[PDB]
């Protein structure tokens, strides 16, 4: 009844008044790629890092199942697929949102989406956390406080998944694509300090053809920073 | 993100653009209580094209064997409750069917856990002799607001048939045709004035002879004369 005419994202959606995580749902049940879980609210949600989760009602949540047959040295990318998603779907709702390194999703500096992806075996699990008409924490935003209106929820689902099969499709024959995507929706050119061991500063000079953020030290020296389990801050 | 509040019937919902059919994918696949299965179109129901809705709920009543033949009337009198919400005068045609001026416009199939099938015509194209909501009203029906609709009155049903499984039979009453002279079909046939249902759902037939007849669904197929 909802009328999806995607070709591989949203073929089967599974909708849950309440879940746990919509990630965990996909990642331990068999599902047909291009298979969406999405739910209310989560009882347990969290994102990159495990960072706690509130996923109250209102919000976007959702996980889509994917199994690329692209080559492996371009499977890493699809963690960007879904910040760029969100991006274009912003954009329709007169949004400016910012991609920061590696797949979050700012508005002013100010949170409005996460997401994250885990791979189970052959497949692979792409979640999403947007912020629509949910109360957010300190510091984060919404589309709700940033139209300051009611924004119909399923109006955004509609457009991100709209968005994300094209991505997808695309990112099966030309995966490198993605990538140029991002480095165009980033936030670049300003200084970041990457945190935990061997912690350093620098300028945030752009993304390299891996997916890798390229850093220039006060020193000059270049380090490339892997989207995997860092965290990064805006100086 | 369909914020349904509901307290069984939709607890879960399973969408398709395409699927078979919803009650073969209910009946078959390991599902919970409550859980709805809806596809925009099925290729083999019993096709079923885009426009319509058509969609099963998982059950698992824990009411005596007896009261189970009642679960159709379930699907039947949540319909009619829709219709009348779109201003729709749908009515009951014992005991799985719903028209509007005598046209089909909804068919009840239940199986079996107990699967509920419900297939009514919104926007899209229908059989002769058949009608849809659109057809009705004159123009598109938002489907998703039917949706939203039907699983609402379902739910209320179900909750409150599985502590009375006896009120669901004077709604059934409420809506039914009746009064009116049908054709039984079975082994052979008769016909009589369909007068009412009694308290176990069975519809009760008085042929010229003046002979009553109790009718029970399962074997047997209705038709207006």
């Amino acid at each position: 009844m909802l009328g999806l005419k995607t070709s591989i994202i949203g073929r089967r959606v599974i909708y849950f008044q309440e879940i746990t995580s919509t990630n965990e749902f996909a990642k331990t049940s068999y599902l047909e790629e291009g298979t969406v879980i999405v739910a209310d609210k989560q009882t347990m949600g969290h994102g990159r890092l495990n960072r706690k989760w509130e996923s109250p009602e209102g919000g976007l949540w959702l996980s889509i199942v994917l199994s690329p047959k692209v080559p492996q040295k371009d499977l890493p990318k699809i963690v960007f697929l879904g910040a760029v998603g969100v991006v274009e779907t912003l954009k329709e709702f007169s949004i400016d949102g910012r991609i920061k390194w590696p797949n979050d999703v700012l508005v002013n500096y100010k949170g409005i989406a996460g997401v994250l992806v885990e791979g189970k075996g052959d497949k692979i699990v792409l979640g999403i956390g947007l912020n629509v008409n949910n109360k957010v924490p300190n510091g984060a935003t919404s589309m709700k406080l940033e139209l300051g209106s009611e924004v119909p929820l399923l109006s955004v689902f509609r457009s991100l998944i709209t968005n994300l099969d094209r991505l997808y499709l695309n990112f099966l024959k030309n995966p490198m694509d993605i990538l140029n995507l991002v480095r165009d929706n980033m936030i670049l050119g300003v200084r970041v300090k990457i945190l935990g061991d061997g912690s350093f500063e620098g300028i945030a000079e752009d993304i390299d053809d891996f997916g890798r953020l390229i850093i220039r030290l006060d020193s000059g020296e270049v380090k490339k920073v892997i989207y995997g389990d860092v965290s990064l801050r805006f100086l």
